[PDB]
């Protein structure tokens, strides 16, 4: 999945590597481990068969591209992929190319011709598409630390994940590059027996949850901790939801990264892995208006309630691996009729009736084409503040259309979610240019849009 044979199309030939003082081409083997490649940083270029980087001894023409020790800021060993199957050093056009054979030995030629394509062996997408990620570790003493590849442990230099000097086939990898020095460590992303272990899915959702209490990364380097395993940071969508985390995250204390957001600008509150923001738990004093504030942590030793902690601190984090004819004045769309009101302006009570009385219900909204709708065509404009079926009457932070359809949508205003530890009950508004939502206490009289059905 991430190693690779380097391979000429022209020639037929992949790249080996047959000592570090020279560097080769051969007939393509994927059982010989001479020819295997592998990316290890944004730029360099590791053989896992050596662990050593290609590098050259300057950025002259016609000098021998070999093995160096691979180094974060030797800046000849760095590569880039230009034009497509180019294959060039960073910040000079000299390119990868193959080895006139008086020098038995790949190196490096300011020609950009068919010599100087390379490409990854069985596909058509440059070197450059299987490019390194940074994989963050699992457990261990390193805090989940990167890993860093190649690293040495017992004396041998391992180019990946490792089940070496274990029992129980687990696969990790050290932090740094010495790690029978430092012995730092954790336990990769990947697939092996026990790797299921370290998720919980409640016995009824199904949904999983991965809790990284001995990790200490930024919101965004935990963000990425779970996209790598096919999952995203936590959602917290329904009550049962907060009760069953609250139950894992009871003995723990220190803070933890979860989805909820406000780094988009003209956007509020939202959850990473585009849930409907629709439930809420803020601890006493969040969300708190301090301007550059836009992560929200959960504090397991506060009963898992929520607070916005800067992006930067190195904190835990969870992963959750889920899974036509109307009335006159009124308009249709998606089989629905819609209305903007202001003839009267009415509580949101009184204005939820004057849609039954008319038939119908306060508006629900379940998707974006939805919400477009509303704005452009039942004659809104930016400066109107309407009210909407959304609400939470029955059950604080626990926001649900009065029309009793499912949540399965949120647009918030910038700002908003506003003040609920502020007041008792919390109703919906539309404002805005964008036609984007707002709560605000229910007895406050407003206008209002509503729907029925034909």
């Amino acid at each position: 999945t991430r190693q690779f044979l380097i391979y000429n199309e022209d020639h037929k030939r992949c790249v080996d590597a047959v000592s570090p003082s020279a560097v080769q081409t051969a007939a393509c083997n994927q059982d010989a481990e001479s020819q295997k490649f592998r990316w290890v940083s944004e730029s360099q270029i590791m053989s896992v068969a050596f662990k050593l980087c290609l590098g050259v001894p300057s950025k002259t023409d016609w000098v021998a591209i070999t093995l160096y020790a691979c180094d974060s800021k030797s800046e000849f060993q760095k590569w880039e992929c230009k034009n497509d199957t180019l294959l060039g050093i960073k910040g000079e056009d000299l390119f990868f190319n193959y080895g006139n054979r008086q020098e038995k030995n790949i190196m490096l030629y300011k020609g950009s011709g068919l010599w100087s394509r390379w490409k990854i062996y069985g596909t058509t997408d440059n070197l450059c598409s299987r490019g390194y990620e940074a994989m963050y570790t699992l457990l261990g003493n390193a805090n989940g630390a990167t890993c860093a590849f190649p690293f040495k442990f017992e004396n041998k230099w391992y180019a990946d994940c490792t089940s070496a000097g274990r029992s129980d086939g687990w696969l990790w990898c050290g932090t740094t590059t010495d790690y029978d020095t430092d012995k730092l460590f954790g336990y990769c992303p990947l697939k092996f027996e026990g790797s299921e272990s370290l998720w919980n899915k409640d016995p009824l959702t199904s949904v999983s949850y991965q809790i990284n209490s001995k990790s200490a990364l930024t919101w965004h380097q935990a963000r990425k901790s779970c996209q790598q395993q096919n999952a995203e940071l936590l959602s917290i969508t329904e009550i049962h939801e907060q009760t069953y985390l609250t139950g894992l995250t009871s003995s723990l204390t220190s803070g933890l990264w979860i989805g909820l957001n406000s780094l988009s600008f003209n956007s509020g509150w939202q959850w990473s892995d585009r849930s409907p923001f629709r439930y809420l738990n803020w601890l006493p004093g969040s969300p708190s208006a301090e301007p550059g504030k836009s992560c929200v942590s959960l504090n397991p030793g506060k009963n898992a309630k929520w607070e916005n902690l800067e992006c930067v601190q190195k904190l835990g984090y969870i992963c959750k691996k889920g899974n036509t004819h109307c009335p006159s004045q009124w308009w249709p769309y998606a089989g629905h009729c819609y209305k903007i009101h202001r003839d009267e302006k009415k509580i949101q009570r009184d204005a939820l009736t004057t849609c039954r009385k008319e038939g119908g219900d306060l508006t629900s909204i379940h998707t974006i084409e939805e919400l477009d709708f509303i704005i452009s065509q039942l004659g809104y404009e930016p400066n109107d503040e309407l009210w909407i079926g959304l609400n939470d009457i029955k059950i604080q932070m626990y926001f649900e259309w009065s029309d009793g359809t499912p949540v399965t949508f949120t647009k918030w205003l910038r700002g908003e979610p506003s003040h609920e530890n502020n007041r008792q009950e919390d109703c919906v508004v539309m404002k805005g240019k964008d036609g984007y939502w707002a709560d605000r206490g229910c007895e406050w009289p407003l206008g209002y849009i509503c729907k029925m059905k034909s």
